[PDB]
């Protein structure tokens, strides 16, 4: 099953942590990544002003459950997710979420598949597009019908 998978973090250097991640999600077992979007940058989401957010999409064949597969992200996000800060670990900084997987609806206490929000989020829609343009959801809509629809505007790279 092709399971997409979207990375993201808001350390002020993000690279080494998400790269770490991308590792770990390569070690999953039962399953291999097939691609990996670019890193894209967006900025905060609040007045004062929060870091920038490096975005990416990844696609992931699996022949693990769906709830067997979150188990592993947030497997992921406890190891991988905290930097080490002087003489604390920080908080999570690592986001992974299960955006689709394989044409399945899911709706339990734990998932949600499709992600409740990506259809708001151009953070997440435009590196999906990158990696998967001709993506169908499984409820019949296009991935590019919603891009063209909202004209969210593209990010930057990071
Ligand atoms: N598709 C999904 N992928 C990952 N976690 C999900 C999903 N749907 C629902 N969740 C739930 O979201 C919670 C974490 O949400 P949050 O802290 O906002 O992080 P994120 O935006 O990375 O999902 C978890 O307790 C998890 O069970
Ligand atoms: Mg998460």
């Amino acid at each position: 099953t092709v399971a997409y998978i979207a990375i993201g973090s808001n350390l002020a250097s993000p690279l080494e942590q998400v790269n770490a991640a991308l590792k770990a999600l390569g070690d999953i077992p039962e399953s291999h990544i097939l691609t990996v979007s670019s890193f894209y940058r967006t900025p905060p989401l609040g007045p004062q002003d929060q870091p920038d957010y490096l975005n990416a999409a990844v696609a992931l064949e699996t022949s693990l459950a769906p709830e067997e597969l979150l188990n592993h992200t947030q497997r992921i996000e406890l190891q991988q997710g905290r930097v080490r800060k002087a003489e604390r670990w920080g908080p999570r900084t690592l986001d992974l979420d299960i955006m689709l997987f394989g044409n399945e609806v899911i709706n339990t206490e734990r998932l949600t598949v499709p992600h409740y929000d990506m259809k708001n989020r151009g953070f997440m829609l435009w590196p999906l597009f990158e990696i998967a343009p001709e993506l169908v959801f499984p409820d019949g809509e296009m991935l590019r019908q919603i891009l063209h629809t909202r004209a969210f505007d593209k990010l930057n790279k990071w």
